[PDB]
């Protein structure tokens, strides 16, 4: 009665920081909406991932444990990717690790983020 049928989706997402709420920065990196594809219930969000280089570790979490995202393709003459990952329950704020590496100046850091989607959003 209340699952997604099978089916190649789209949903609308925000990103919001770990621990405050605020729009997060990766708002413009990872473009909503996502795609979202339904295989025999298993719910699997993916997204474009832009400036790619410098995001080198992406994570969301999975069953307790922080899990890194699977690529499913890139561009490299776009210096962008293509990332894809499960989200069974899509009215919880998916919890997400970025890698973000800048060698020129040094950056290196490692931040807490979160995924809002709107379920309203499903087409
Ligand atoms: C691809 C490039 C970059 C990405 C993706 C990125 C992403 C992020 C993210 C996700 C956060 C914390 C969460 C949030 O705000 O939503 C953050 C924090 C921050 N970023 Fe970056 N950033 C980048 C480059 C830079 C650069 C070049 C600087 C300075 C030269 C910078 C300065 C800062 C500062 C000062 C914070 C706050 C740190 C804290 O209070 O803990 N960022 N960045």
């Amino acid at each position: 009665a209340t699952k997604l049928a099978d089916g190649k989706y789209n949903i609308a997402f925000t990103v919001w920081k770990g621990d405050k709420d605020e729009s997060s920065r990766m708002n413009r990196y990872f473009e909503s909406p996502a795609t979202l594809t339904v295989k025999n219930g298993k719910q699997y969000v993916s997204f474009k991932v832009k400036d790619s280089t410098s995001i080198k570790s992406f994570q969301v979490e999975k069953d307790g444990q922080f899990v890194e995202t699977t690529v499913l393709s890139e561009n490299k003459k776009d210096n962008t990717r293509v990332v894809e990952f499960e989200v069974a329950d899509l009215s919880k704020k998916l919890n997400g690790k970025v890698k973000i590496n800048i060698p020129i100046i040094n950056y290196n850091a490692s931040y807490d983020i979160r995924f809002v989607f709107d379920g309203n959003s499903i087409k």
